[PDB]
């Protein structure tokens, strides 16, 4: 199942809702003990994480380090450790089972720091920082290689990217992206690392585009059928689905899935209430 945790719709949200794209039904779940919007979400294990984001609340207003645990067979949500510090709109990659949270903001602080979760001991270590600070950054993970891709540094929106190498903990500039994105979705499917959506500081963005590590290259595939910024992503059963978003006027509840072959996108469901900043991934169906 596609599960959704958290977003934003005139504030932070506690839901933890899971698609099923043969059924079309979503699933209420346990929801989370803190509402919390700009977070992420992954899987390890098959245990379902939220990392970062930030409580928007109509009595207060502050950034997020947390980092909590769901498990679908007790439909129940339990504390991890936190981050060193609180990271809004955070990007996050798995390798070799450890959670890397990487980039986010704190209040005026947009960070480059970066560091790593170790499931097995509920412990946090920085690592090397990313050659730039990034808010609304996409993470992937690609032969085990981290990639920060998009971003805000705090005055500028970013086309660049830039790949960590755990075991030699050192970020190295790419290929910087056709389009200028912060708040895009970015995923991968089977071989190539994809960037859909976000923001560029003028408009929300339908365009996505993909990166080949063979050719070193971004290449424009079909667009999405509504821009988006701040959208959720995820692939299930080698397609890509994206969630909500923000398109400048509305907050969308509007799924779109894209079949790589075909190169086509098409809306396959609607969230129950349109949201943005939410925290996607893919795990087993809860039980009982």
């Amino acid at each position: 199942l596609i599960y959704t945790a958290g977003g934003y719709f005139r504030q932070s949200l506690s839901y933890l809702e899971a698609y099923n794209p043969s059924d079309g039904t979503w699933l209420r779940l346990a929801d989370l003990q803190v509402p919390r919007s700009g977070l992420a979400g992954c899987v390890v294990g098959g245990l379902l994480y939220a990392v970062g984001g930030r409580n928007n609340s109509p009595d207060g207003n502050t950034d997020s380090s947390a980092l909590d645990c769901y498990n679908p067979m007790t439909n129940q949500w339990s504390p991890c450790a936190p981050m060193s510090v609180p990271r809004n709109r955070i990007g996050v990659g798995v390798i070799d089972g450890h959670i890397y949270a990487v980039g986010g903001s704190h209040g005026c602080i947009h960070h480059n720091s970066v560091e790593r979760y170790e499931p097995e001991r509920d412990e946090w270590h920085l690592v090397a920082p990313m050659l730039t600070r990034r808010i609304g950054v996409g993470v992937a993970v690609l032969n085990r290689l981290l990639y920060a891709v998009g971003g805000f540094d705090g005055t500028n929106r970013l086309n660049s990217a830039e790949c960590y190498y755990p075991e030699r903990n050192e970020w190295r500039m790419i290929t910087a992206m056709n389009t200028i994105r912060s708040g895009a979705g970015v995923c991968v499917l089977h071989n190539c690392i994809y960037a859909a959506g976000g923001y560029d500081g003028q408009d929300q963005l339908n365009s996505v585009e993909r990166y080949d590590v063979a050719t070193a290259t971004w290449t424009f595939v079909a667009p999405m059928k509504h821009r988006r910024s701040a959208l959720g992503i995820t692939v299930h059963q080698g397609r890509i689905y994206v969630l909500g978003g923000y398109d400048g006027h509305t907050f969308l509840d509007s799924v779109e899935c894209y079949d790589p072959d075909t190169d086509t996108w098409s809306e396959v469901t609607r969230m129950t209430s349109g949201r943005s900043g939410v925290g996607v991934a893919v795990t087993m169906e809860p039980s009982r």
